[PDB]
């Protein structure tokens, strides 16, 4: 039940993994590394938050610059100003 975003923008890719590990605390993190398709998954849910991902980048940063990046995900998404949210619905 891996869920999470595959990152097409380079330069995002380290920002969005340490965002990962910092906003899920404890959880596994897996990342398959391949060129401008990079796959960051935990079981169950994945949060990212625009304030990490700010601090990871050290500047101004509004998700909308990540969504707009991402090639793909797994999961479900509920997204705002403030977050997004990979989570895996059993019912779907």
């Amino acid at each position: 039940n891996n869920v999470g975003p595959i990152i097409r923008a380079g330069d995002l890719v380290e920002p969005v993994i340490e965002t990962a590990e910092i906003d899920n605390p404890g959880k596994e993190i897996t990342v398959e590394d391949r060129r401008a398709y990079v796959r960051i998954a935990a079981e169950g849910e994945l949060i990212l938050t625009r304030k990490t991902l700010e601090e990871q980048l050290g500047r101004p940063f509004n998700m909308q610059e990540l969504e707009i990046n991402l090639a793909s995900f797994a999961g479900q998404i509920q997204a705002d100003e403030d977050q997004i949210r990979f989570y895996f619905d059993k019912t779907m």
